[PDB]
Parts: C-alpha cells; structure tokens; sequence
C-alpha cells in the first residue's frame, strides 16, 4: 500500500514562519557567516511529500517470524500499569499544542475541570469505539541546519485530549517493556558515558570485531500496516488493566496503523497508511521494528555473533567478522533482507573495522586524556548543526534550546566545553539568567534546567573526566577546527580569552556561579583548582532520564508543583 495519498491540500503554517537566521549581535558573537544557516519552512513540504510517498512491498520468512516469538517470549514478562489522569496531565509538557474542543496544555496539567471532562470522554470513547479514525494534523517542522538545503520534515499528530489518552494506556508499556524485550540493545537504557562503555566492552568482547551501522530512508514511511499490528501483538503479551488492553487495541486500528490528515487550517490533506512521528508509540515502536528487521536480517545474512545497539531508526550491529570479502557479501545480504523487510538503505552500509569510523545516532567515539594521563573514550561529532542551531537560539527565544541539550549529552568533547559553555554562560551571566530554568530535551523528553545546576548533572552523566579532558585526538581538533573557518566562528583561541574572562566573573560570584567557574573552566587555567565529587551530584534525582526514547511521545520530565 501507499504510504501516504494526497488530496490536493497544502500543508499550510499556523503563523508567520522565518527561514534566514537573523542578523543579532549575540548570534554574530558565534557564529558570523548568518547565510549559510537556514531554518526548514512549510514552503519546501511538498518537496518532502514527494520523498515519503511511496509503495511498500513487504516479504516476511521464517526468521522474522522466529524472531517476533523470541521478542515476544521476553514482553510476556512484563506488567504494566494504567496511569490516573492526575498522572498522564503531569507528563504533559507546559506548551504542548492546545486541543480543538476549548483548552490547552496549562488547563490539562493545572486539571481544569473542562480539560479533565474532555479527557474522561475521550477515554470512554476509546473503550467503546474500535473503529472510527482518529483525526490527525500534519504540519512542516522547523528544524535549523548548515547549507550543503533539507526539505522540511513533517510530524502527524492527534488532538491534545488522545495524547493525555495515549500516556494513561502506554506511558508504562513504553518505558519498560523495549528493555524487557532487547535487553542491553535498547539504546535509550544509557547515559552518553554508559553509551560508550558498551559499545567499546561490544567490540573488544569480539575475537575480530566488524561493524556497521545502518540507515533506513524515510523510516517512518517503510513501516506497515503489519508492522503496526505486530508491535501491538508485543504490547499485547504485557499483564495489563482490561480498561488499557481495549485502549491499545482502540488507538492501534484507530491512530497508530493510519487514518486521515488535516492540515493547520482544517482542509482534508490526505491518509497516512505507516507510522506517524507524533505519537507515544512512535520511539517504542520504531525501535522493537528496527531490531526485529535487523535481527531476523543477521540470520538471513548469516553474520557471526550479531550484537545491536538500537535507538528508534537508528541502528549499529557489531560482529565476529569472517574475513573481509565474506563481510562484504554477508552485509550484501543483510541489506537484501532488510530490503524485503521494507527497511531498505538510504547510504549502502559499509564495514568498519575500526570503532572510531563508525557513525551512530550522529556520533563517533574518540578518544582524549583524563588528568593522570589514563586514556578516556567519549562520544562526539561534527559540530556545524549544534553551532547553527546554537546561533538560531542565541538570536531568538525558541521554546526547546537544543544549545543546553548539547552540552548536557556532549559535555567531554572539545567544541561543546570551549565553544558551547563559553558562548552561553558569558551571555547568561551579563543578562543575570544564569539560575533561570530553560527547556532542554533528552532521548525525546522536555527537562527545565537551570544553567547553574550543569556541573552536577555533567558529573552523573559523564564523570569528573569530562572536566580534565585534555591532548584530543589530531582528527577530531582538525574537525573542529575546520567546521569553525566553514562557519565563520571565531577560533579556539579567541574562546579561550572569553572563557577565562566569564571563569573571573563566575568565581567572583561565589556559590553555584563559582562551582561553574572552578568545574566547567579550569580547562581555561594553567593554574588548576581541584576538582573533587560535587555534593550535590549524588543527590540528584535522575530517575527517568535513561530509561526510555520519548521523541514525538509529547513527554514532559521535570517535577509537577503542587496543588
Ligand atoms: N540521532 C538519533 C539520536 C538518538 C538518541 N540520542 C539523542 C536523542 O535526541 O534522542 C541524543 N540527544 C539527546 O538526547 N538530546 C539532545 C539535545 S540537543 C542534541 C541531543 C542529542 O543528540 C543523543 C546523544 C548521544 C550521545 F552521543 F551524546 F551520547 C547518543 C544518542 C542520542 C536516537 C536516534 N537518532
């Protein structure tokens, strides 16, 4: 069947939309070549619409359905629970898009009393209704990135009433059964410290390790009607409230294997008959779909000791190589299965025989020195879209500020420590906003953070070695170092200067603003402070961080205030 089918109708903004990244002083501070940065608009959707429109043949075998049993054997150990309504309201995100039917996110988590009616029928809908499709709004995303231009993604997703719905029924199945069924394959169980110590004890742990990760175009779209209806059969074997097995059963014929697209100004645009990527659903089930695909794939292709770390779409297998032309043939043959899977490559995959070449949800390990000199392995990448986006944030407010994201997840590399801390802590420190929660997002999920709490928070997910990392690897410097000239970013030595000018002023300040300037500064110093265990670090509550992948799912993380 089609992925999608149009009916004429565009997909059409809700207000003004800006492409060019303004001309601010802030932003210039960073970043001072403005015309290579760009912003995605609704303007370039039907170029989008083109790529993701498409026929899926799908052929499934034996070891697909040998698979699905295994994966199937390990769900039926789980029980879930139904959340309340005073639950599901709290995990909704405080801008979350308002519903159609007369409230919007601050009445769903404040349990208005019309918010709570609404919910309440559309529950009792789900429970009595297994047919009628639910209504979904297509709409472009905005998404910043460095010329050299993307077409704008696009996100379907329902109303604000079957969202709060979706975290009653699944916000449990979601979160715990993808590590009840993949064990130390989901990718959403680690912090970016935990990330690289598997993936380095997975390919030593092999006699002659192979690798290669593997890229799905348009992922979303290659997924089935059957592939739909397959997850749900995993979600089935969880011990569940009878009220959340019909809700399931309800949203999956009803939401998650199609139905009908309206755009921003309510003209019919449109059926989606595969995935859409603004649901609950959307990260759990795109993940159990990858790993079954590239499990089954493994055996077809008869590579050796098959080990998978997967992230939604985002997929890396390491193996037991059998020599290089054998290697070549067996990933010939993995693609030709996930081809027939309805996976097919975007970038044909490559064999990698060295850890450091391969890429992974954008990233590659490398490695640096600790302060004794002991070699420490860390996760980075190129740089250019988390410096375009942090030029976008600095010049406008944007509600999600992927520039905090960075630092939190890429706090040990080289461009997010001289660049990234400098550039924002130099800014908030002038505005005095450095104690001001911001909106940041981790593995899908929104987070308030204040600035001043980093050093904590870095210390927990990364160690103290994300603040002594010194002697970076030539390539990954020369990386960095290009994408500054490309950009027209100031060099390394400029951000020194500004670093050890915002490191006074912090220490000055005392408290929290000097813990920032001791900790993420001393790189900046000839003259160490020492660094010892934050107090505040063991105390930190950071439960629900890196148990599951949210994206799409509308998830809000931080503490509700009471009432
Ligand atoms: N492409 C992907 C990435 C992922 C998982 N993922 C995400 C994510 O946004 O979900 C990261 N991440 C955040 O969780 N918050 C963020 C805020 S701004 C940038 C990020 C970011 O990259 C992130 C960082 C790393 C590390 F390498 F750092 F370990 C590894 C995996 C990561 C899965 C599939 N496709």
């Amino acid at each position: 069947s089609m992925s999608y089918t149009w009916t004429g109708a565009l997909i059409t903004p809700c207000a003004a939309e800006e492409s060019k990244l303004p001309i601010n002083p802030l932003s210039n501070s960073l970043l001072r070549h403005h015309n290579m940065v760009y912003a995605t608009t609704s303007r370039s959707a039907s170029l989008r619409q083109k790529k993701v429109t498409f026929d899926r043949l799908q052929v499934l075998d034996d070891h697909y359905r040998d698979v699905l049993k295994e994966m199937k054997a390990k769900a039926s150990t789980v029980k879930a629970k139904l959340l309340s309504i005073e639950e599901a309201c709290k995990l909704t995100p405080p801008h979350s898009a308002k519903s159609k039917f007369g409230y919007g996110a601050k009445d769903v988590r404040n349990l208005s009393s019309r918010a709570v009616n609404h919910i309440r029928s559309v529950w009792e809908d789900l429970l009595e209704d297994t047919e009628t499709p639910i209504d979904t709004t297509i709409m472009a995303k905005s998404e910043v990135f460095c010329v050299q231009r993307k077409p704008a993604r696009l996100i379907v997703f329902p109303d604000l009433g079957v969202r709060v719905c979706e975290k009653m029924a699944l916000y449990d199945v979601v979160s715990t059964l993808p590590q009840a069924v993949m064990g130390s394959s989901y990718g959403f169980q680690y912090s970016p410290k935990q990330r690289v110590e598997f993936l380095v004890n997975t390919w030593k742990s092999k006699k002659c390790p192979m690798g290669f990760s593997y890229d799905t175009r348009c992922f979303d779209s290659t997924v089935t009607e059957s592939d739909i209806r397959v997850e749900e059969s995993i979600y089935q074997c969880c011990d569940l409230a009878p009220e959340a097995r019909q809700a399931i059963r309800s949203l999956t014929e009803r939401l998650y294997i199609g139905g009908p697209l309206t755009n921003s100004k309510g003209q019919n645009c449109g059926y989606r008959r595969c995935r859409a990527s603004g649901v609950l659903t959307t990260s759990c089930g795109n993940t159990l779909t990858c790993y079954l695909k590239a499990t089954a794939a493994c055996r077809a292709a008869k590579l050796q000791d098959c080990t998978m770390l997967v992230n939604g779409d985002d997929l890396v297998v390491i193996c037991e190589s059998a020599g290089t032309q054998e290697d070549a043939a067996a990933l010939r043959a993995f693609t030709e299965a996930m081809t027939r899977y309805s996976a097919p490559p975007g970038d044909p995959p490559q064999p990698e025989y060295d850890l450091e070449l391969i890429t992974s949800c954008s990233s590659n390990v490398s490695v640096a020195h600790d302060a004794s000199g002991k070699r420490v392995y860390y996760l980075t990448r190129d740089p250019t879209t988390p410096l375009a986006r942090a030029a976008w944030e600095t010049a406008r407010h944007t509600p999600i500020n992927s520039w905090l994201g960075n630092i939190i997840m890429y706090a040990p590399t080289l461009w997010a420590r001289m660049i990234l801390m400098t550039h924002f802590f130099s800014i908030l420190l002038a505005q005095e906003q450095l104690g001001k929660a911001l909106d940041c997002q981790i593995y899908g999920a929104c987070y308030s953070i204040e600035p001043l709490d980093l050093p904590q928070i870095i210390e927990r997910l990364h160690g103290l070695s994300a603040f002594t990392l010194h002697s970076y690897s030539p390539g990954e410097i020369n990386r960095v170092a290009s994408c500054l000239r490309k950009l027209g970013v100031p060099p390394l030595r400029t951000w020194r200067h500004r670093a050890r000018s915002v490191r006074a002023k912090l220490l000055s300040q005392g408290g929290r603003a000097a813990i920032c300037g001791r900790y993420l500064f001393n790189w900046a110093v000839r003259t160490k402070l020492k660094l010892t265990p934050i107090p505040a670090a063991s105390q930190l509550d950071l439960s629900g961080w890196f148990v599951a992948g949210y994206s799409g799912g509308d998830i809000y993380h931080s503490l509700s205030r009471a009432r």
